[PDB]
């Protein structure tokens, strides 16, 4: 005889093509113990467990144990996966977390955007470039801004790389004849650094 069901707090899970992700949901019951956590699409039934895409994974530690879902020490569900590079972008998936208390109460699924962040969350897939924000590097002084030579293009690409070590090693850095930088990430998405922040002349 428990009357309330476990409550969930999740978040805004933005994931990126080519990159791994890892988010956590916090679960608390009035009983202080939660015995089961399921993450699923709205389709199904009560015991449905279908979740798509298949690359979305979840895990929970310390299930079914007194006080593992208290306000002082919330139950935490790890939501993680690896987005493949061939995933469409424009794309988001609305999902549900269901938790179970010892008396059997299950989190109620409510199909409404007003629940996003709680037991309902959105997993938004974005392009790789949306994960990084390349930093303005060393200014590279060149002879002429309208005609960067090959070596000046290579020097600007090496300086951008030196300022941005977080950026995927496989990302390609190219510089044009007027000095604009193009960062092509592994999923072929693109970031571009203006020529006036990385290149200068004395004319
Ligand atoms: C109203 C209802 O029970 N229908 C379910 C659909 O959900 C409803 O339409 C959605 C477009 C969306 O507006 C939602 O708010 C509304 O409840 C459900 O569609 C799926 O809903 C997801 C979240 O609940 C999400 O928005 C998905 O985009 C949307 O496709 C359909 C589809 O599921 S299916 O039958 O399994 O394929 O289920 C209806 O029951
Ligand atoms: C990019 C895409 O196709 N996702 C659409 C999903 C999927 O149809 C189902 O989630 C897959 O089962 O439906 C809805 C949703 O989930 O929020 C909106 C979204 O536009
Ligand atoms: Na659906
Ligand atoms: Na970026």
């Amino acid at each position: 005889n428990d009357t309330e069901a476990p409550q969930v707090k999740s978040g805004d899970y933005v994931v990126y093509r080519g990159e791994s992700f890892e988010y956590y949901a916090e679960i608390t019951d009035n009983s202080g113990q939660v015995n089961r956590v399921v993450i699923r699409n709205v389709e199904g039934g009560a015991n449905s467990t279908y979740l798509s895409p298949n690359w979305v994974k979840y895990s929970t530690e310390n299930l079914g144990r007194p006080g593992n879902a208290t306000v002082q020490n919330p139950l935490r569900t790890r939501i993680f996966g690896e987005v493949p590079l061939n995933e469409i972008v424009n794309s988001y998936y609305t999902r549900y977390i269901v938790a179970w208390d010892p008396s059997g109460n299950a989190t109620q699924m409510v199909d409404n955007a007003n629940r996003n962040g709680l037991e309902r969350f959105v997993l938004t897939v974005k392009s790789q470039n949306e994960k990084y924000d390349p930093a303005e590097s060393s200014v590279t002084y060149v002879n002429n801004l309208s005609n960067l030579s090959t070596s000046e293009r290579e020097a600007v690409a090496a300086a951008v790389r030196a300022a941005n070590p977080n950026i995927p090693p496989t990302a390609k850095i190219t510089v044009s004849q007027n000095g604009t930088v193009t960062i092509t990430y592994p999923d072929k998405s693109t970031d571009t650094i203006p020529a006036n922040r990385v290149v200068k002349d004395l004319q």
